[PDB]
């Protein structure tokens, strides 16, 4: 019975390891031995006391244990040891090297508790000690060093009750204050009035940016350190904010700072472990007499790093402005290398308000918006409208489908293979041109001439084309999204979806960033070139994704989108700049609407220089409304800064 004695003395060991890990300190103590010399030093309850102070204070989480050793010291004690790594808010402790004894009375084998079972090298009523310096949190930059997140000093209006009235004259500086702010006055009585305000307190209302008017009786301004975005809700979805840190967050990272700021969305949340930098300090062992005998872990407050975008501030503005907080999303880049120039979404929601404590009100409305300001567009897959024709030529042109100059014969607006298709029609909008060659089709964006041409060239081949580009590929960016989409499966089993997924509808899914991505091959001669999002990132591509071909066959036609005077996008030749473009529209029906809905998109790039690119779109657009309606002051910056 003694191999089976050394098995039971392990088992106690790995249970009250694994009491330990767990955080129930009371099941821990409840395998210890009697209060006795050579048996355990403290009682149950002391020992309860000891790991939740202890252990707590330095939030000591996931104990793991290795090495384990339990030999025969006595007839009835037995001798355990074991190494042991843990961590702590100041890191990992690792290499502790523990040890003890047991105790076999009766048929029980308990643990003969020393405060050596805490921390490796405590003796009696040794005390512990952390001392904590908070990291300073990193800056997010744009591609010029501009800040697009960054901590500085904030003015905080607030208000103290007493100096303010007891009545008549209290409500009439109130009403002042409202007017002299921009705040209601039933919330500066209901701030005022929670259960933790005394009337001497410093009630804080509103972080005021900009000039601090008159501040009239018991208004007060007060200096205040926090996060500031200065591009405001231009960026929000894209860069986030950051909010106070929880108990919940401590107990999942114990190296956060329980008095610090953690990144709840966008890259703030992505980029949260370098921007935050790591907690300094000292974890000590003392004497009763204070006196220190240990240091656990000490190491220096290292400060968060910056982040360095590819984006432009000016350009992300713009892009977020020229949307007229309609939903829509823009995305910029410099397609030969993927920079990504612009990522807007709107609406948008306030990063700021958000940052500096937000109304439970305003985030509902947020929330309940129905154009839903919380989406980041550019990361959400769409449906890439009849823009898609762009694709499915060059795919055409590459396996010899499509001869440019072949005209097809085009009768009235609506469209079907025959009866079986049912109600779905290929709809265009003019009956003008019924002898329509590849060049006529994008300059009018005629999806009839594209869902025969798909037809005819069947599903085999279009997939054949579709595979070299970017389709279930995991894009390396810190932006959570999910890999574009051909289909559902890998089979349409539907000449209409097949005709569908022909001009950009059917079940295709690609987000405004991938769809840059595909469209890049028109900017360089064929080649993919990935996006890229943080500066210092080495350029990516894919090669051969179509012909050089087709891109010179192609990106003439898209020139005359732009000057024909019938092309889709001739609005923007008054511009002046060299641009070859690529309209859009996706017809959606969504449950809750009786009649159908579409988005609109663009498609520009400049064909000389290859400088920049945009794909912009509209969501669910109003009548009389388009994405190159809204893109002239875009295409002119970008043409400017961007050759």
């Amino acid at each position: 019975q003694e191999t089976q004695a050394v098995e039971a003395g392990e088992k106690t060991v790995e249970q009250f390891v694994q009491a330990l890990n767990k955080g129930d300190y009371n099941k821990a103590a409840e395998m210890t031995s009697k209060k006795a010399a050579n048996k355990s030093a403290l009682s149950e309850k002391e020992i309860l006391d000891k790991y939740q102070n202890i252990y707590g204070a330095a939030d000591v989480k996931g104990l793991q244990i290795s090495n384990l050793k339990v030999d025969k010291k006595d007839d009835s004690t037995y001798s355990f040891s074991y190494k042991a790594k843990m961590n702590t808010s100041l890191g990992e402790l690792k290499d502790l090297s523990y040890k003890g004894t047991l105790d076999r009375n009766d048929g029980q084998t308990t643990i003969n508790w020393q405060p050596n079972l805490v921390f490796p090298e405590m003796e009696g009523n040794d005390k512990v000690s952390l001392t904590t310096q908070e990291a300073a949190r990193g800056n997010i930059i744009d591609r010029n060093g501009e800040p697009l997140a960054t901590t500085g000093k904030l003015k905080q209006l607030g208000v103290v009750p007493s100096k303010l009235g007891d009545g008549g004259e209290k409500t009439a500086n109130i009403k002042a204050i409202a007017s002299s702010f921009d705040l209601t006055e039933d919330a500066i009585n209901q701030a005022i009035s929670q259960s933790w305000v005394q009337p001497d307190y410093f009630v804080p209302l509103k972080i005021i940016d900009g000039a601090t008017p008159e501040l009239p009786a018991g208004a007060t301004i007060q200096e205040v350190d926090g996060r500031y975005y200065p591009l405001g809700e231009a960026a929000a979805q894209l860069i986030g904010y950051v909010g106070d840190i929880t108990a919940e967050d401590i107990d999942k990272n114990p190296e956060l700072s329980s008095n610090g700021k953690i990144g709840r969305s966008g890259l703030e949340m992505a980029f949260d472990k370098d921007l935050r930098g790591t907690t300094g300090g000292k974890l000590s062992i003392t004497d009763a007499d204070g006196v220190e005998k240990k240091v656990l872990i000490e190491h220096e407050v290292q400060n968060g790093k910056d982040i360095k975008l590819t984006i432009d501030a000016k350009a992300q503005k713009t892009a977020f402005d020229s949307l007229g907080g309609k939903a829509g999303s823009t995305v910029a880049t410099t397609p030969k290398t993927g920079d990504l120039l612009a990522l807007a979404s709107s609406p948008s929601y306030d990063p700021n308000k958000m940052t500096n404590g937000i109304s439970q009100e305003d985030y509902k409305a947020y929330e309940e918006n129905p154009e839903q300001p919380f989406i980041s567009r550019f990361a959400t897959g769409y449906a890439p409208g009849s823009t898609f024709k762009m694709i499915t030529a060059a795919i055409g042109l590459d396996n010899g489908t499509i001869d440019p100059n072949e005209v097809l014969t085009i009768n009235g607006l609506k469209w079907q293979k025959d009866s079986s298709w049912g109600s779905y029609q290929v709809t265009r909008v003019s009956s003008d041109v019924s002898q329509v060659d590849l060049k006529t089709a994008l300059i009018y964006s005629d999806n009839i001439y594209t869902a025969q041409e798909t037809l005819k060239m069947g599903e085999k081949k279009f997939r054949t084309g579709l595979d070299k580009f970017i389709f279930g590929e995991d894009l390396d960016l810190p932006i959570s999204m999910n890999p574009a989409q051909i289909s559902n499966e890998d089979s349409f089993n539907s000449d209409i979806l097949l005709a569908d997924t022909g001009y950009g509808q059917g079940e295709l899914l690609i987000n405004p960033i991938q769809q840059a991505a595909m469209y890049s091959v028109f900017a360089n001669n064929g080649t993919l070139v990935y996006p890229k999002l943080i500066a210092d990132k080495e350029t990516k591509d894919k090669k051969n994704v179509i012909g050089e071909t087709a891109v010179q066959t192609i990106v003439p036609d898209l020139r005359e989108v732009v000057q024909d005077v019938n092309g889709t996008a001739h609005s923007l030749s008054a511009l002046g700049i060299p641009l070859a473009a690529k309209t859009g529209t996706a017809e959606i029906k969504e449950k809750q609407d009786v009649k159908g809905k579409e988005n609109s998109f663009l498609f520009a790039f400049n064909p000389d220089n290859q400088g920049y690119m945009m794909v912009s779109m509209l969501e669910n657009k109003e009548d009389d409304d388009s994405a190159t309606k809204r893109a002239s002051e875009l295409l002119q910056y970008l043409n400017q800064n961007y050759q």
